[PDB]
Formats: structure tokens, sequence, C-alpha cells
């Protein structure tokens, strides 16, 4: 009950960010991430309460931090929460983490939203979602404000609306997905997705394809928008070994769309600093992960993965290309005093014929305490 199970997260988090192309931006921040989490009240309803706190200090563009270049800021986040059944409601501050919204933890802080959420899962092995959103904190900000979409930062919207549904089934090997949401005035898509999972022989082989189709919604405040994105990432995994394949198309007059300040986390082809979602890309993409534990470095994993873009049009022409590099070490301390720290190094190369081309390195040393 309520106090009973209450999980209570703090993790310190000191970022060093590097992006050198205006050819340089150094920022040294230190960040602190409170997360409670109540437990349920007995009973036919249970009731319970959420909060998050958010605080963070420059220390020799405000990508670790709002520039006024501020010394530090920071926020408190508070959601009732109330089950019944197999369905739980949200209302308050919270964290949405679903295909046509993920909330960005990029750089210092996380980004947060507001409004409420419910996950109903009555029947087995299938989840209902729908919520409202009408209020957002970018993650370089203390502060609240109206949603808006990346292809009109600047064009505000009344709210995101959404409704959705995955189904596992199999032996949790597959699943389907469907989702449809709605950025007010602004833009409305649809979402389907499929994802498979598994393990022939010595390899674990799976699939995660997507499908988008955005259409631009009401006062169309960014613009006409007709567009499909299309994509296919594949993996296959033996032993300590991962590779990864990624095929993707966008189609249409414009963009893939999405939630400013949000992740692309959920496109196939989506690296550090940009999926290729610009109008009529084309890209594909490789990737390689390894456990270094093969190697008696039992707490490193590593992975570099590279990705071009093609025939993208944007305000700068047609049959724009692009490619980025991703490289990244993380070593966990697996056991003693130190252990659960965590260190990512990790370095991006980017180059685009429709915009600045730069380079980016990060460290990232992150300690988690836990009650």
């Amino acid at each position: 009950g309520f106090l009973e199970d209450a999980k209570t997260d703090l993790v310190l988090r000191n970022y060093y960010f590097n992006r050198d192309f205006k050819s340089l931006v150094d920022e040294w921040a230190q960040g602190f991430i409170l997360k409670f989490s109540s437990g349920y009240t007995p009973g036919t309803v249970g009731v319970g309460l959420d909060a998050i706190g958010l605080f963070g200090v420059k220390l020799n563009n405000s990508e670790l931090l709002p520039l006024h270049a501020a010394d530090n800021y920071g926020r408190v986040g508070v959601a009732a929460k109330l089950r019944v059944s197999a369905s739980e409601l949200k209302i308050g501050e919270m964290l949405p983490d679903i295909p046509l919204l993920r909330y960005d933890d990029g750089r210092l802080l996380p980004q947060t939203f507001r409004g409420f959420a419910v996950v109903s899962r009555e029947l087995p092995g299938l989840a209902l979602q729908a919520g409202r959103f009408d209020a957002v904190s970018l993650r370089n900000s203390a502060d609240m404000q109206d949603l808006s979409a990346w292809s009109a930062p600047t064009q505000k919207s009344d709210g995101f609306n959404y409704a959705g549904a995955e189904y596992r089934f199999n032996r949790e090997r597959t699943q389907l997905g469907l989702w449809h949401g709605q950025l007010e005035d602004v833009y409305r898509q649809s979402y389907a997705n499929l994802l498979h999972k598994q393990r022939v022989g010595d390899w674990t082989l799976g699939a995660n394809l997507g499908l988008f189709v955005d259409r631009d919604d009401g006062a169309a405040r960014a613009g006409e928008i007709d567009s499909h994105t299309v994509y296919g990432l594949f993996s296959a995994g033996i032993g300590l070994h991962t590779f990864y394949l990624g095929l993707q198309k966008v189609g249409g007059d414009s963009g893939w769309q999405s939630v400013y300040g949000s992740s692309g986390r959920s496109m196939g082809n989506d690296m550090f600093n940009g999926n290729f979602t610009n109008a009529d890309e084309r890209s594909w993409q490789v990737r390689y992960d390894y456990d270094f534990v093969g190697l008696g470095w039992p707490g490193l994993i590593g992975m570099v993965r590279y990705g071009h873009g093609s025939n993208a049009t944007t305000k700068a022409g047609s049959g724009g290309k692009e490619w980025e590099r991703d490289v990244e070490l993380g070593y966990t301390v697996q056991s003693g005093p130190l252990a659960r720290l965590n260190v990512r190094l990790n370095h991006a190369s980017n180059r685009r014929s429709f915009n600045s081309d730069f380079d980016q390195t990060r460290l990232v040393v992150s300690y988690p305490l836990s009650w």
C-alpha cells in the first residue's frame, strides 16, 4: 500500500557536451533527477502519487541548460494516480513514452509533459492507451508551455491527443500496434507497427516494421501536411554480437511529423543527432554492438552505427544528401562500492548538403541511488 511500495530514485548526472563545427559549443553541467513513486491504496480503487524533481547546475546554445547561459534551473512535478481492475489513470506531470510522443532525455534533465493518460489491460495480452497533454517543459527549460511540432516550433497548439493499442500475443515474440494522435490545429498522424523477435539456431533475428501517415489538422498552423514514412529495422544477434540493418523512406509533400522537443527514437533510422525524416528522404543504416565481457571487461559495451540519407528536399534544395557516424563506449561498474556507476563516452559525425557540418563528443557519468 501507498507507503509500503514506494520507489524513490535519485540519479546524479554529470554531463560534458561538445559540438564543434560559430564553430564551438562546450557545456558542462551537473544534473539531479529525483523520482518518487508511491504504491496504491488497498481496495477496489487504488489511489497513488508520483513526483519528479529536476535540478541542474551549470559549471563552465542551451543544450544542457537554458540561456537567459543560466547558472541553473529546476522544477518539481506531481501526478495523481488512481487504479481499478487492470486500468490506470494518471493526472498531472509525467514522462510520456509512447510511439507518437516519446519524451526526450538526451541532455541534462528530462523533457516533461502535462495532462492525463489512461492505460487499460483488461483483456489478456492487449493494452489500450489514450490521454492528452496540454503543456510541456523542454529538457533545457524549467518552464511549461504550449506544444508545437518540429516543422514549426513557434506555431503553438492547444494540445496533443492520442489513442492506441498494442497486442503482444504469441510467446511474447510478436506484437502489433495501431496509434492515432493529433496535435490540435497542427497535424494528425496514424501509425501501424509490427515487432517480431525470434531465435533460429544460434542467432536471434529481429524485425521492427513501422508505418506513419501525416496530415495537417484544423487551422493547419504548420502549413499543408501530406506525407508518409516507412521503416524496417532488422537485427541479427549471436552471442556477444549484434548486427543491425535499417532501410527507411519518407514520402509525400512534407516531412515526418512530431512534437517539438520530443525524441525521434520512435523512427527506424533514428540516431544521436537526428533520424532521416526530411521530405522525400531515403536512408539506410548499419550498426554493430559488442559485449566487451568477451574480452574480460564485464561492464563495458560498445556501439558503432553509420547512417546515410538521400533525395532529401529542404529549404536548401532537392536531392539533399547526409550521413551520421555514431560511436559509443559505455561502462557499468558491475560490483563493489561504485557498483551501478555508469560512464558513457560517445562521438558523432554529421555531414549535410543542406545544413551545418560538425562533430560531437560527450562524456556522461551517472550514479543511481534508490530506496
